[PDB]
Parts: structure tokens; C-alpha cells; sequence
């Protein structure tokens, strides 16, 4: 039975991530998409969520995180997006001490129009589209105009 700990995650964006959903502390990090010249079309990249309240996932019962840090695929062909792996952060954006579920599941889902992740894989998959590279900063202020 730990206390619940209700953080204050910066409304001040580090550099290099770019927020994914308009008002939600969600983003992506810019340093972590990648696109293997043997599989184009496929967007590797972390998404970062800074929590409102600590959870305590480590084995020291009083340590909670920060952030999450989610490892994802976006195939900008068919619009599958799947999550590969989950991991908790002691800081903000995802970084510091890390704690994670043992042996995790991957899991694959198709971005329709009324979906979350539709509008900001569109924008990123379209940034790819022009060049079959993505331009960050591009990308930036694409995701920043549409908010
Ligand atoms: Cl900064």
C-alpha cells in the first residue's frame, strides 16, 4: 500500500520531442525515429508519455516513474502501427532508471480515420512520403501547426 504521488510533468518541452496529441503530455523523440534502407516505409520510433501520478514498478517498493518510453513500428503502407515494448522511467522523457514487465507481447492495429494515432502517423508517414526520409523539423512544425 504506497501513498499516490501526483507529479508535476513540465509543461516545458525538452528538445527534441515533439508532442503527438494536442493538450496531451505525449510525444514523440525525434532522435529515436528510423527507417532501415531495406524496409522503406517502415517508421521505427520511441513514444514518451509523462505521467500525472508516480507508479511504483520497481523492485525498490518506494521508487516510482516518471515516463514511459514505448518502442514502436508504423508501417506507413498499410497504416499498422505496433507496439513492441513498454518501459517505465524514474525522470521526464523517458530517461533515467528504467524498469519493465519481464518477456512482453508485440501487437498490431490498423489507424482508421476515428482512430487516435491516425492524425499523427498521417503527418508522419506524409513527411516520409516526400524525401523517403523524415525531416524532423518538418515534422515539428507540422505536428505543432495541426495543434
Ligand atoms: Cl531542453
Amino acid at each position: 500500500e504506497q501513498n499516490d504521488v501526483k507529479l508535476a510533468p513540465p509543461t516545458d518541452v525538452r528538445s527534441g520531442y515533439i508532442r503527438l496529441v494536442k493538450n496531451v503530455n505525449y510525444y514523440i523523440d525525434s532522435e529515436s525515429i528510423w527507417v532501415d534502407n531495406q524496409e522503406p516505409q517502415i517508421v521505427h520510433f520511441d513514444a514518451v508519455v509523462n505521467l500525472d501520478k508516480g507508479l511504483y514498478v520497481y523492485p525498490e517498493p518506494k521508487r516510482y516513474a516518471r515516463s514511459v518510453r514505448q518502442y514502436k513500428i508504423l508501417n506507413c503502407a498499410n497504416y499498422h502501427l505496433t507496439q513492441v515494448r513498454t518501459d517505465f522511467y524514474d525522470e521526464f522523457w523517458g530517461q533515467g532508471l528504467r524498469a519493465a514487465p519481464k518477456k512482453q507481447k508485440k501487437h498490431t492495429l490498423s489507424l482508421t480515420p476515428d482512430t487516435t494515432l491516425y492524425n499523427a502517423a498521417q503527418i508522419i508517414c506524409a513527411n516520409y512520403g516526400e524525401a523517403f526520409s523524415v525531416d524532423k523539423k518538418k515534422l515539428a512544425a507540422a505536428l505543432e501547426h495541426h495543434h
